[PDB]
């Protein structure tokens, strides 16, 4: 490069990773010193223009050359923005002579942008063993049977009029007739996950357990609470939660671990006491008298039939939070012994929460998605944050987040259905994730993934909830038409990219499984070992992130996207480590010439990709690598 009044975009990057940012999480009086990348002596100047909400306006902070690469290939750009508790929006001008780009979020530009600017966010932090764990999700009743004298029996009670059904471990979830298919139960229960949790931390390696509602509730599913204070009895009481919760944390069966609990907060189930739509209590419920104590907890259109609920089911009355100090606001978080608190509090002390319905939370029936909404979830922060600064929040919310993550005042990250679990199954199996077509190429892949990360502040992408199936969705395995290699790829880029890889119970060995309840299949123990393949390079991927910081923090840069043969290229690096991922999404064998000269790595250097063993040496900058079809490469030195 050369001062050729040209802006050479190929040389050019900045992302918030450890090379180019000194205060990724700063608080009010920390300043910023960010870096910039150019090919060596490419420009002439290069200017960061940020936005301050403290004062509405644009401020400029011209650059001054700071330094050159290794490989004396690049130059880095130095500028400061000073400290103060206000949020701040960033972009960067470079010029050379008559050339002008633009950086930011999204990339470079030749035209100013005018959104995905990179963020500041004093004072805001996320959990870093969030940032830096693998989640594993279990729906408690399909894991493991640890105590079958807790089991729910066929005939035990009836829910609706329907009795509850037993069904044979490994059986069809499906209820056979007479029966309901949430009202199957298999067996599974704390007991289980507390005798597996050796499978969990030291088989895989999970470090983070994600568990889907446990609280007292008729269904298998529970999302229909019936008593957030008591674990349901088919899954233990109480005081069994509070062992699973100190084996969880404890080494003696692995690495620290740490617990995130279901929070249902948007509605009850209309069987819980406050409501009791079936007279199960002889306390009066908000269905059964408008005299009912906890008759305002709900919103009536026509008492007592019509009412708001979770997208108009009868058995999920929505919970009216009124204004700031209402009841039901306290009894969900403000109290300290709030549901919320309750067992973030000891003797529990759990680590998070996963926020279901998040977006519809609001007051009078409303759906949310509006200013009461986001001012509950910001008391709710503040709640949370009070009793544990690391406790976690995730929400679940299925599009751009960005609204409940982007000012710092909600939740840490969400569950990322839109920036990982859609394009990874779009690309991949050439299904969204209900299973219908839906495919796109390589380019739109990396452009989408980019598009989505630029929607959130960097702690909020390093902590976002990457899984590749849910109880929601259908298994990837057979999005994939049961090709295990598919499996293989989607874990590989799962382990290596930017947010919290989140394994959903039974992906891991290739569980398949249509759509709910079909999704949620009990678990297969035969596959849970190493001589399972998938299970066997879960293992391994775990493995290669917790030994490089780079895939969980460092930086994220696209190195190649070629349609025509189906490669994937990116590279993750800090000030230790670079790694380039080589992926190929395509059924037959390519050897690709990896630019790894983008991520600094010399001429001569030795490369070893982690997933085959092989190593590699740098020649002209680049590391020629076969990889085999719907398969990867992980080059890391
Ligand atoms: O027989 C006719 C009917 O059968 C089939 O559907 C019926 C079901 O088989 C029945 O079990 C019954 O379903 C109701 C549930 O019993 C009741 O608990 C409630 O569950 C709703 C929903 O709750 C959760 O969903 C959460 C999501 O995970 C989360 O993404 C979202 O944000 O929040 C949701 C609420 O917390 C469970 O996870 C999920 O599994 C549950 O579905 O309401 C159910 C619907 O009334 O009745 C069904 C009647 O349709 C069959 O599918 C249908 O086509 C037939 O007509
Ligand atoms: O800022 C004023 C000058 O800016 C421009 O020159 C830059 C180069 O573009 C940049 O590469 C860097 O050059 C240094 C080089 O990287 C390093 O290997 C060498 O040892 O020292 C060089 C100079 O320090 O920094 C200079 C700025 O000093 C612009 O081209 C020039 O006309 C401006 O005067
Ligand atoms: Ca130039
Ligand atoms: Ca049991
Ligand atoms: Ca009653």
């Amino acid at each position: 490069a050369a001062n050729d009044n040209n802006v050479e975009w190929n040389g050019l990057f900045h992302d918030q990773g450890p090379l180019f940012d000194n205060a990724p999480e700063p608080t009010s009086t920390q300043s910023v010193t960010l870096k910039l990348r150019t090919f060596k002596g490419d420009i002439t100047s290069a200017n960061i223009k940020y936005w301050d909400t403290a004062d509405n306006a644009f401020h400029w902070v011209p650059m001054v050359w700071d330094s050159n690469d290794p490989t004396g290939t690049f130059d880095y750009w130095k500028g400061t923005i000073p400290a103060s508790p206000s949020i701040k929006y960033y972009r960067f001008q470079i010029n050379d002579g008559t050339s002008t780009a633009w950086y930011n979020g999204n990339g470079p530009s030749s035209t100013e942008p005018n959104a995905d600017d990179f963020y500041i966010i004093p004072n805001f932090k996320t959990p870093d063993w969030l940032k830096n764990g693998v989640m594993y999700q279990i729906f408690p009743d399909r894991f493991y049977n640890g105590d079958s004298s807790n089991d729910v029996q066929t005939g035990s009670y009836t829910y609706n009029g329907t009795p509850t059904e037993k069904k044979a471990w490994g059986s069809s979830v499906y209820a056979d007739p007479g029966y309901d298919n949430s009202l199957v139960f298999f067996g599974g229960d704390l007991a289980g996950i507390d005798q597996k949790l050796g499978y969990i931390k030291k088989t895989l390696g999970a470090n983070i357990l994600y568990l889907n509602p446990i609280f007292k509730a008729p269904t298998n599913h529970k999302y229909d609470t019936q008593d957030y204070m008591a674990v349901d009895p088919a899954f233990g009481d109480n005081s069994t939660l509070q062992t699973l919760i100190n084996d969880i944390h404890s080494t003696a069966n692995g690495p620290k671990g740490y617990l995130i609990l279901d929070g249902v907060f948007n509605h009850t189930g209309d069987s819980h006491p406050w409501f009791d739509k079936y007279n199960n209590f002889s306390s009066q419920g908000a269905y059964e008298s408008q005299s009912s104590p906890w008759y305002n907890y709900y919103t009536f259109y026509t008492w007592p039939d019509s009412y708001a609920s979770f997208l108009g089911f009868n058995s999920l009355p929505k919970l009216n939070y009124g204004n700031s100090g209402s009841a039901v606001r306290g009894v969900i978080y403000n109290n300290s012994n709030s549901v919320a608190k309750t067992y973030l509090n000891p003797p529990y002390s759990v680590d998070g929460w996963r926020l279901n319905a998040a977006q519809y939370v609001d007051a009078n029936g409303n759906n949310g998605s509006d200013v009461t909404n986001h001012q509950i979830w910001s008391e709710f922060r503040n709640a949370v944050k009070g009793v544990n600064s690391n406790a976690a929040i995730i929400g679940e919310y299925w599009g751009n987040a960005n609204p409940w993550t982007a000012q710092g005042n909600q939740w840490d990250a969400a569950t990322n259905f839109d920036g990982f679990t859609q394009p990874v199954s779009e690309w991949i199996t050439g299904k969204d994730y209900q299973n219908n077509s839906a495919s796109i190429s390589t380019t739109q892949f990396d452009s989408w993934l980019r598009g989505t990360r630029a929607n959130y502040p960097t702690n909020v992408q390093q902590s976002m909830m990457n899984f590749l199936s849910n109880h929601d969705i259908t298994r990837f395995a057979t999005r994939s038409g049961g090709d295990l290699w598919k499996t293989y790829l989607a874990l590989i880029f799962q382990m290596t990219y930017v947010g919290t890889p989140t394994i959903y119970y039974g992906d891991e060995y290739g569980m398949q499984g249509g759509a709910d309840p079909d999704n949620r299949r009990s678990f297969d123990w035969s596959q849970a070992t190493p001589s399972n393949s998938a299970v066997a390079l879960t293992q391994k991927l775990i493995t290669i992130r917790n030994q490089y910081p780079a895939l969980r923090t460092g930086s994220f840069m696209t190195l190649i996207t070629d349609d025509t043969n189906k490669i994937y290229s990116y590279g993750r690096f800090d000030n230790v480590n670079r790694i380039a991922v080589v992926l190929n999404n395509d059924s037959v064998s390519h050897t690709v010439n990896v630019p790894v000269w983008q991520l600094s790595m010399p001429n001569g250097s030795t490369v070893t990709d982690k997933i085959t063993g092989h190593s590699y040496t740098v020649q002209n900058g680049m590391v020629t690598v076969a990889v085999d079809g719907h398969y990867g490469a992980v080059l890391a030195q």
